[PDB]
Parts: structure tokens; sequence; C-alpha cells
């Protein structure tokens, strides 16, 4: 048995350094997927960074971030966007997820396994290409450049879990995902403590 | 072993080399300000430093150092200092700190939120500059060729909750920071868990 | 080598990882500005690249390539580049800048004292914004565990001589700028020897 | 590139991290001394030091440095200093033996053997203490940090043949310690190939 | 685990580069002196040094091991040594020190403050000098480029509790520091946490 | 640049950490033997050393050094030497070659190829085991207790023209090695390029 499966990382605050790599194996050609994370936050911002996907062409490829009493899930573009209202808490475990479907773009977020938000038409229809990098918290800019990310959108706080799927996972998968024994539970694009993972400038791993 | 907090530093041995750098973003420009610290020491000597800030022309900028069973607050140079009787102890934690008065130099020092001394008119007419060094349990001495740092000045202890504001504290402001459930609470020229710190020579971060 | 400064890349082969590091000091913005190159190559594909300005939201502002015995010149973005078509040796010294106005777009590639190419309104009214990256010999890829750059549009051979000047240079200093012992000025935006640079992945100088 | 002996040290760049350091063995009190290097100066800027020796007490021990065409020679401190006025050009080797006597400050300044610069009363009476920090054209300063130093202070070039003397060398030794055939010569205090010369920070032997 | 409720250092597996070294403050010329460490081994081997003082000239002017339930010690060379019979066993922590003095050459061993064996006339008109060298684990240098240091010799386990004292410590502080609560009594001439110790090839702390 | 060979060693200072390492391919168990040295000295202390090759319990089983104006060739202790009495001088190469015959002792020096010393009866019935480590201008120290290598037995200047061989070559045989064009040849134990070296502590290959 997993027997409190608990491993994670280390942030021991936010710096301009700091950093991590993300390594996955097969295409990021996506339309559809699912995703989750168990997390605990410090301190929120004007825009704290968490985790995102971008490209060269576009960074702005995926992203989720918290600025002060709410959540905002924007997919591939500044204008694509889904805000929430008043659902976050400091320093405590939660549950956390959003979905896209191109062929129309829907989108749904959804917390503690709870339907945090619903709405339609975002990213309809786009592909969304492979080829650039995926970071946890981070920007791209600033690679072996002695610094340079913008320390301004940095995270302090406990992440775990991270796992990525290739279609959206029924509400009742979401519900469930939520529970006490989901950890074991990864994704066919990312399994946590399968993917490949290796912190940078400051990160280290927590169990 | 917690002190209404997680995660701390370990200093395991009294080295030529072990310390602290630390790095905020704003200036130093300091007319008042509060500092709260939890400490548990090892091992007690005639002076021990502890998060002094200094300058190039005035590394005595401000100090606090310890002695068997008395502790010394120190403000601006040598001249200025205060200090408590008796009442420090090895091996348990503390709340200590004191505020400044440009205006008055007025001065105050608390242990685990109980007043220790109080005196007036230290570091009065003069501003403290912006730009210096800071560091901790050990004064900017020799840093890269050698060790270059003093064995007899170290520290051997746990230190943590270390964090900068611009005002006094009120009594009932310290008194609270003195809860256990204050360490939340981060000062704004340095917030702990946010601000630049990283460790050098046997500093190592611990849950 | 006729070079008579003394820092003398190499670029001893063409690698995924071979790079450096650049750090000016003063903000890139620039309504007007020239650059030059003092450059010995040892080899040409379709595309090679000297150097190109890249900021996360424009990968790429100014770049250069040298296609086959042509050299195409870029600004602003790949709707607008100059072209110059066989005034290039390989294995000889060659001395190449550029200049440009945001007054007029009006632009003039240079050649060891000719006129390369010319052209009208090319990045008028676009300002290079300031606090982008400036790379040579390679475009702006990943740098990581395996990741690097594109080991084709690698570079081998030497190179020395670039500097940078925040305006449009006049024809006595441009033709100056090739004299038989023009290495002592320096552009102020760039001086060889003043604006720090850092080898990486292999890269060394033949000082 | 010419030089009287092979073996030379290479200041290709300023920054705020390229320096260097020294290891001397016996203590560095001293009354009377003599010291003198061949530097090659390829830029100067509105002031940067050549070689200086300082410590917590007083950074301003001692400071040769340049403006413009002229040297200004100080020790001690500010206020106590000299200078001599057009003699030096750019990337030109010379050679300078200023001195000093504390039985009447007695301090005088050749430049290959003309007496550049000369007065008197000049620490009087006061004897250089033991127990500071060397460096060559660097001012003091923690660079751990990453930085530090300040560039403006930096020197650029070449700078090599540097030793001390124990006590004040007569006219016949000054003039005899710049011949052809004298960058042999070694100070017994800090003898050239003998007492340590670390570079740090980008700081090369071009030997 | 009496021993356990401290900071120690692990040794995994027996290696060839598994070990620690020191640099202590003062010199270890002595005539006599007392010692002792804290021990829970897993496996025993012909022979597992578990520390040695030498010097260039002698290696084994001090040496400690433990052959399977024979407890040997050696002072000044092979010519004297010291058994203890059947005073340990595997897989626990135990106390097993003891005291030497030259003036007769007296020497004692002690098992949890408790008498092992004594003996006259070991190291008796011979004096152990200062500036060699102390490792723990392992027996000699050829730490870098030596190869490592005989296997055979190497130990695995966890090893605290040490500290050295000039003198022949009396039965009752031998009773009291065989005690659990001996951890604040420390050796002035080395001490574990306070005299400088470096891990080697994959011994590190544990707290 | 002379000498022949296009190989050869700098020891631009004598540190405290500089120092040769050697890693022969066949045991040193040699009762008799060859091997020749070609040297330019840069300055000479009381004693400075060529090589030292030194086994644990014996670190002077074969030794070479020069003192002021004098060769000395110990081989196996102190009291068994070879000296010459002021054959030598400052920066100019010169052939310097002496062997051992275990049989009885026969022990000779050899400077250009001419005789200069021998002695009978040197090391008769004392075997040379194998296991020894062999260093070229300093006495085995230690690399990893902080430096302390000699600085006075350390070696200044440029090196080149090492052999060894497992018998005593003849007459002819040392006056071909010590030839104009002796290079291009390799000993029977010992070669350039075969013989695995590795600098350590601020030595340089030149050529």
């Amino acid at each position: 048995l997993p027997a409190g499966c608990e491993t994670a990382i280390l942030f021991p605050m936010r710096s301009k350094k700091i950093f991590g790599s993300v390594h996955p194996v097969r295409p990021m050609r996506l339309e559809s997927f699912s995703a989750c994370i168990w997390v605990k936050a410090t301190d929120v911002l004007n825009k704290t960074i968490l985790f995102s996907y971008g490209t060269k062409r576009n960074p702005y490829e995926i992203q989720l971030y918290l600025s002060y009493q709410s959540i905002v899930f924007v997919v591939g573009g500044e204008e694509n966007k889904l805000v929430a209202e008043a659902m976050v808490s400091l320093g405590r475990w939660t549950h956390l997820c959003g979905t896209w479907n191109s062929e129309e773009g829907l989108t749904s977020l959804w917390v503690n396994g709870e339907l945090a938000a619903t709405t339609v038409e975002m990213a309809t229809g786009h592909i969304v290409p492979e080829g650039g990098i995926l970071q946890i918290g981070q920007e791209k800019n600033g690679c072996c450049v002695g610094g340079g990310f913008d320390e301004t959108l940095a995270f302090s706080g406990r992440l775990t879990g991270f796992n990525i799927w290739d279609s959206v996972l029924s509400n009742e998968e979401i519900r469930e995902t939520g529970g006490a024994e989901s950890c074991h539970i990864r994704g066919n694009i990312v399994g946590w403590g399968v993917t490949e993972i290796q912190p940078h400038g400051g990160a280290q791993y927590v169990s």
C-alpha cells in the first residue's frame, strides 16, 4: 500500500534562480486532456505562477495562476482565460483541476472534486503542437543567463501529484481523484513519480 | 521541535566558511523598524554574532551578539548597545526582538514577548544607508580567499522566522508575534520563506 | 592575426552546446543603431547564425545568417530583411556591419569599405525594446541536460571585433572602422573588452 | 605581443565579477617599503584602482590609480595622497616606483626614473599594520554575493611584475629595476613568481 | 537508541572511498588524554578500523579497530596493543572507551563506564607529537589520487559521541559520560559538532 | 623550446598545493633502473625537490634534489645519498643522470653525459618493494588536508625529459640519452604521453 502517499518538492522561497525542468516522452499534441495537483501555497501575489506550457512562438500555450483570492485558467493566449471567485485558502491541501476540449472549446474548473466553473468555446478547435518547454511555477526566458526570470511571478508553497491525461476525465473521475487514495492514480501523458523531474537552482524533493 | 514553524536551517559546525547569504530587493534606507526571530542555541560564548548588518564604512551599523548569560543588542556602532541581564538559556526556543526610532533613538527588547530592557537616544540624528551587506551568525569577514570567518564569533543552534518591518510594532503587535500562530505574518522588508537566503559553508535548510 | 584585438573567440567546432553569454549595462532600446563584425568563417550552410537579439515576446528582432556566398540581415521581423549576394570568402578576414534608423527605416549594409546593400523604411517607427537577449553564432534554443541548440546552425571558425554604437554612423567613421588600426575605437553600446562575454559549451579564445 | 618577461596576467574584461587575490607569508606591518608593477592600460575611466590593500578598520591603507593622463597615489586615507600629471598613454609599457617613509612621511614617485611626483608629510609617524586583505585593480568587496565589485572601478588590460620591499629602494635600485633584463628581480615581501597570485572571476595568465 | 538521539554520520556500505577528514584547532602534542566514541555496527570483518591518528613517519601512533568480538587498542606502534575479549556484539549502540598516560604508559579501556582491561608499560618513554593526520572508518591517506583506503579496513554503520579530553578522566567522569545525559559535555581538544569534520565518499549526516 | 622535445610541464609557483602525480602501469619492485631529467630551475632555496618516490613505510625510497649549487641523490634514506659539489646553475638545460645497483650499491651521477659522482655499497641488500607513489618536483605531503605541501620543497620553473628504466643504462646509452635530439624515445618503464600523469594545483602542459 502507499501507506500515506507523500512525495513532493521543495521551494525554500521565491527567487530569480530556483526552477525545475519537465521532460515528457510523448508528443504534446493536444486537443483535450485532464490534469490535477494537490497544493499548499504560502502567499499569493498579483500573478503567482504554478505551472504552464509554452513554445518559442507561443510561450503562453497552457497556464494556471492564482491572484489574491481566486483562480484563473488560461489556454494558448492571454485573452483565453477562466476566472473563479472565492475558492482559495493559504496553507491548506486542496484538490484543483480544469480541462479543455477543442471540438467546441469547452472548459470547466473542478476543486475538491467540486465543479469550480463552467464555460464554453475557449481555444475552440485549436491544435496544440509539440516542441516547446514545460516548467512548474517558472517562465522560460532566463535559462543559464544568471537569473533573468521575473521573481515577481514565482510561487511559494508545496506541490504534489502532477499528472496529465490525453482526455477529459468524467466528473466521476474528477470526484474520485480527489479522494484520500488517489495519489496512485497517474495519467497517461504524465505520471507523478514517473515522468522525469529534476530540480534546479534550489528545488528539492520532500516526502 | 516546532516553534510555531515548520522549516528552519541546520548549522552542524562552527566553521571558517559557514554562513548564510540573504538578498532582498528594496533598499535598506531605514529610520525605524522591527525584526523578530525565534532562536534555539546549543552553547554560549562571550560573544556570538547574529543577523548583523553593516557597511564597508560601518560594518557595525547594527549588531546583536550573545554573552554567557546576557544578550546585547547594538545599533549603529559600538557605543550604542542595550543588554539583557539573565534571561537567556540554551537548547530552548525564545522570542527576541526590539525596535529603533531614528527620531529619538528609542529601543526595546522582548523575550518570549516579555520586555527585557528599555532606553532611549540610540541611532538618532543619522540614517541607516542602503546597499550594505546582510548576513547571519558571522561578521562579513574573509569569504572568498580561505574560510576567512573567525570561529569564535560563529554560532551553533537553530535560527528561523527572521523578518524585517519598517515601523515600530506596538506592545500588542509584539505579543501577537509571540503567539504560536504568527509565523504566517511576515515583514515587508524581509518576508521569511520569501526573501532570498542561500546557505554557505554548512548552513542547511530543514523541515 | 591581423586583428590586433587580442580577445579572439575560436568556436573550434559546431555542436549543439557550444555557446556564449553576454550582459550589457544600459538598456537596449534604440531608435537608431549600428553594429560590426570581424570574422573568419570555416563553413557556410543555406543559413549560418552570426548573431541575433531576442526576447520572450520576440525571439527575433535583429538577426543574421550567411546564406552560402550571400548575406541576409534581419530587423523587426522576417518581413523586413536585406541581402548581399557574393561578397564573402572562406578562411579570410572579413569586416561586416550594418546600420538602421527609426527615423526613416533607412538601412545600408556595409562590407570592407563597400556598400554591401541598401534599403529604405525598414523597421521605421519600430523601437527595439530594452531587456532582451543577444546571442552569437546560434539562435535562442534550450540549454538543459541534452536540450541544447541546433548544431546545424552552430558555427565553427574564429570571430573577433564585435561592438555596437547607438546611432547611424556617418561614412567617415564607417570607413575608418575598417582601417588598418581601427581596433582601439569601441562602440559605446558594446566595447570589445568592456562589455562582458563568457564562453560556454567549449568556447574559448585565442587571446 | 611584447613584454619584458614572458609570464603575465590579463584583464581582458571589466565587470562586477573578475578579480584576483594574493597570499603572501609574512605579516604586512611596514613603516617603509617599496613596490612597483608593469602595466598596459588598455583604457581609463573617471577613477579605477591599479593595486590596493585594506582591512575592516581601513580599506584605504594604500591605493594606486590613474585619472586620464594623470596618476594618483593615495596612502592611508583619501586626504593622504599624491598625484602626477600628464604622462600615461593607453596600452604602453611603463614603470612607476611610488614609495613612503614613516620617519617624515617622505613619498616620491619615479616614472621610468623621472620623479613624476613627490612630496612629504604623509603617514608621518604612522606604521602600516598587519592582518588586512590584498588585491590588484579591484575595490575590496565580497563577490560571493555575485557581482559586488564595482565595474567602474575595475581595470581593463594587462598587469605584471608586482613586487614589495621592506624598505625604500634608493634611486639607483629604482633605475636598475626597470632594465630590459630586470623583470627577473623579485621583492622580498612579494617575490614575482614566489608570492601567490590567484586569478578569479575571469582573470587569466597569458604566460 | 540512547546514542541515536543525536546528529551523527551514516556509513551504508564499506567502500573504497567512504571516509571523513578533519581540521582541529590546537596542536595534537600530548602525553596523556582521554577519548571516546559511540558506535552501532552492522558487520565486523577481520578488521574494521574505527579511527587512527597518524603522521608521515608513523600512521599507527593512535589506532582503534574491532576484530570480530575483540576490541584491540594499539598505541605508538604494533608493539603495544591492549585487547578486550567479548564486550561487543552486532547491530546495536554501545559504549566502549578508555584512556592512556605516557608517564608510565598506563592504558585502560571501559565499556558502558565499566573497566574492561588495564595494563602498564604501554608507550612509556615516548610522546605523541602534533600535526599528523586523523581520519575515521578508514586508516590512511590516498584520498583522491591514492586510489582509496584499503577496503578490508572499511566500516559500515553509525558513529557518534566523539570527544577528546587532554587528561585521563576519573572514574566518576567516565561513568557520567557513559550516562544518557552526556551529550552536553564535550572534549576540549576535539568535539563532535565543534571540531571541523568533512564527509567524503558516502558518509553523510543524519538528524 | 630547446632540448629537442616539444612537450614540457610548467610549475609557475611554489605554493602549498601544487604537485605532480604519476600512474605507472608496472609495479615498482626495482633492484636496478635508469632515468634522466632535463630542467631549468627558477630559484633554489635551502632544499628543492626534483622528485621523491616514497612509500608509506619509507617515504624516502628514491629521491633527487638540489641544494644551492649542489646536486644530491638520496635513495631509501637520509644516510644513503650522492652529492655533486658545484655543478649547476640557474635557467639552463643540463642532462643529469644517476643510477643504482642493488647488487652492491653501484651508484653515480652524470651531468651533461659527464660523470659527476659515484659511491659504492649504497643500498646493498636493500630492496625496493612495489606500491609506492611517484611524484616530481615536490614531496608527498597530502592533497586533501587543505594543502600543506612544503613550498620550500616545491619547484619553480619548467621541466621535461623524464623517463624510467628497469635497469641501469650503459655509458653509451647515457650519452645517447643526453644527445641533442634525445626525444622520440620513451623509457623502458615510463615515457611521454604513455605514462598517465595529471597536473594538480597549478601545473600547465606546454609544447
